[PDB]
């Protein structure tokens, strides 16, 4: 397992993220997954493909992750291999490139995200099966080096059954083995944690943690 650096989500998790599937982590922004995700990287020191699509790596917030865990945040900097597709065009070309790009250097991936575009109405039909496309390859990538994939995703809108509670699109869903879900509590910093979906940790399960200036701790 690849630690978060909190004593609770690895609590929740077993461990820490689990290699070899794909776990999604969504949430509003400022729900800590962006946090999380570059903490993990981070704590895990060695290569991390990072494909920020929306923009949501900050180096310099890395820097202060860093810097206030003593790190030499130059190094930590360093490890994170950063993709931009952005305009979520070469995005399944990033991630189709990442399949010689990631090695036995990476600890772990980042994608984040893939679910907004200009077209708007596209969401159904068609481009669901270039989705599976990029999570397969993604799987892939998880399999062949044994390493997690965090696939870092907006919440509310993908369990259309009725009640979209919360996110977790039919096979596209179960193509993430474990999901996590990232609340905000009424309280600055304050957040929590659900396992929604996991293949051995009891599912429903929670763990509170706070965004500081040092990632993401433990509550007092």
């Amino acid at each position: 397992m690849l630690s978060t650096g909190t004593k609770s989500l690895d609590s929740l998790l077993g461990g820490g993220f689990a290699p070899g599937v794909l776990t999604q982590v969504y949430g509003p922004y400022a729900s800590g997954k962006t946090t999380l995700a570059l903490q993990t990287g981070l704590l895990s020191g060695k290569k991390v493909a990072y494909v920020d699509t929306e923009g949501g790596f900050s180096p310099e917030r890395l820097v202060q992750m860093a810097e206030t865990r003593g790190l030499n945040p130059e190094e930590a900097l360093s490890r994170f291999i950063l993709f931009t597709p952005s305009d979520f065009k070469e995005q399944r070309r990033v991630i189709g490139s990442l399949k010689k790009t990631v090695d036995s250097n990476f600890a772990l991936v980042v994608v984040d995200s893939i679910t907004a575009h200009y077209r708007a109405e596209e969401n159904r039909s068609g481009l669901i099966a270039e989705l599976s496309r990029q999570l397969q390859v993604l799987l892939w990538i998880a399999r062949k080096h044994n390493i997690p994939v965090i696939v870092i995703n907006q919440v509310h809108f993908d369990s259309r059954t009725e009640m979209t509670k919360p996110v977790a699109e039919q096979t596209l869903g179960y193509r993430c083995k474990d999901i996590l879900r990232l609340d905000k509590l009424p309280k600055p910093g304050l957040r929590v944690a659900v396992l929604e979906r996991h293949r051995f940790r009891p599912e429903g399960l929670m763990a509170y943690f706070r965004i500081t200036e040092r990632g993401i701790e433990d509550v007092e």
